[PDB]
């Protein structure tokens, strides 16, 4: 913020596969065309979050599906889908998150409540704890699928 605009971290600058310069995170995989800026962690976050489990998930059913059958490439699929609709406007995070997520946490509105480190599983938590408040994260793959995370608080 003062006298220094240095990426924050996880962040890092890539070239698109059309000729634009655009920023990548690392640890919450988030892909955006804008500059993410220009100390340590948060002791605790909130976040929501949406998975889309697959046949290899630690438990292949959920709420919307008592046996999982679609692909990791079918999952990450539809994963990238949701992202492009949020960051289009044409649906809302939370919106989605009731509706398709395969966590029981859907009937939160994805919401998953406060949390410290060692309580979710690592590739989520070390993604939750890089984001900023009001982020969200690009495909988190963990035992249980892959997740879209967006951090509340």
């Amino acid at each position: 913020m003062a006298d220094e605009e240095k990426l924050p971290p996880g962040w890092e600058k890539r070239m698109s596969a059309d000729g634009r310069v655009y920023y990548f995170n690392h640890i919450t995989n988030a892909s955006q065309w804008e500059r993410p800026s220009g100390q340590g962690e948060p002791a605790r976050v909130r976040c929501s979050h949406l998975l889309v489990k697959h046949s290899q998930s630690r438990r292949p059913s959920s709420w919307r599906q008592e046996k999982i059958t679609r692909t990791k490439e079918e999952a990450l699929e539809l994963i990238n889908g949701y992202i492009q609709k949020i960051k289009s406007g044409e649906e809302d995070f939370e919106s989605l998150a009731s509706q398709f997520s395969d966590c029981s946490s859907a009937k939160a509105r994805g919401d998953l409540g406060a949390f410290s480190r060692g309580q979710m599983q690592k590739p989520f938590e070390d993604a939750s704890f890089a984001l900023r408040t009001g982020e969200m994260s690009g495909p988190v793959f963990t035992d249980s699928g892959i997740h879209i995370i967006l951090r509340t608080e």
